[PDB]
């Protein structure tokens, strides 16, 4: 799949969500560039006002675009499954609050790398940090710790996302993640390694809808 990730690649993101009964959709459009490890995307709430904070959806809203050092190019599970793609499933547990269960299909449709997601959020506390919109419109940098799954012919990741809250606290969102290939093949099963992740959130001034502009930089490390 590498050759598919030389140069820039256009991206489409689709997310249908339901959190404590509130239903919504998100559409994301942009460009990735795995040589650099760089995404630039604009997501729009296609259905109205987003019932949850934009930052809680960042990890859900294309890890195939991780810049992999040449001395690790063989541990790049994500790229090795293209163009056919992968299923990405997570349990995201917000500390002291609800849980997101997500299922996404990531794959090429022609030229465009597509992310189509269903998200279901349960047990969210009314006027918690999430439903009570107390989270800052920013993001921190994280480590995403990956290991292979012999059995599923795939990988597992595990990381804790730290969301800044308006009172200066930190809402942890614990992430367990499971990826399995779609198409038929053996795929690249990595020894233990991580992704170093960095992200910046911003707004487009001439956009009258509720939206999120995202810049992300990701590179893989942990192997010498
Ligand atoms: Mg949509
Ligand atoms: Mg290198
Ligand atoms: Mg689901
Ligand atoms: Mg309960
Ligand atoms: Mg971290």
């Amino acid at each position: 799949g590498e050759e598919l990730f030389t140069g820039v690649v256009p991206i489409l993101v689709e997310l249908d969500g339901d959190v404590n009964g509130h239903k919504f959709s998100v559409r994301g459009e942009g460009e990735g560039d795995a040589t650099n490890g760089k995404l630039t995307l604009k997501f729009i709430c296609t259905t109205g006002k987003l019932p949850v904070p934009w930052p809680t959806l960042v990890t859900t809203l294309v890890q195939c675009f991780s810049r992999y050092p040449d001395h690790m190019k063989r541990h790049d599970f994500f790229k090795s499954a293209m163009p056919e793609g992968y299923v990405q499933e997570r349990t995201i547990s917000f500390k002291d609050d609800g849980t997101y269960k997500t299922r996404a299909e990531v794959k090429f449709e022609g030229d465009t790398l597509v992310n189509r997601i269903e998200l279901k959020g349960i047990d969210f506390k009314e006027d918690g940090n999430i439903l009570g919109h107390k989270l800052e419109y920013n993001f921190n940098s994280h480590f995403v710790y990956i290991t292979a799954d012999k059995q599923k012919n795939g990988i597992k990741a595990n990381f804790k996302i730290r969301h800044n809250v308006e009172d200066g606290s930190v809402q942890l969102a614990d992430h367990y993640q499971q990826n399995t290939p779609i198409g038929d093949g053996p795929v690249l099963l990595p020894d233990n390694h991580y992704l170093s992740t960095q992200s910046v959130l911003s707004k487009d001034p001439n956009e009258k809808r509720d939206h999120m502009v995202l810049l992300e930089f990701v590179t893989a490390a942990g192997i010498t």
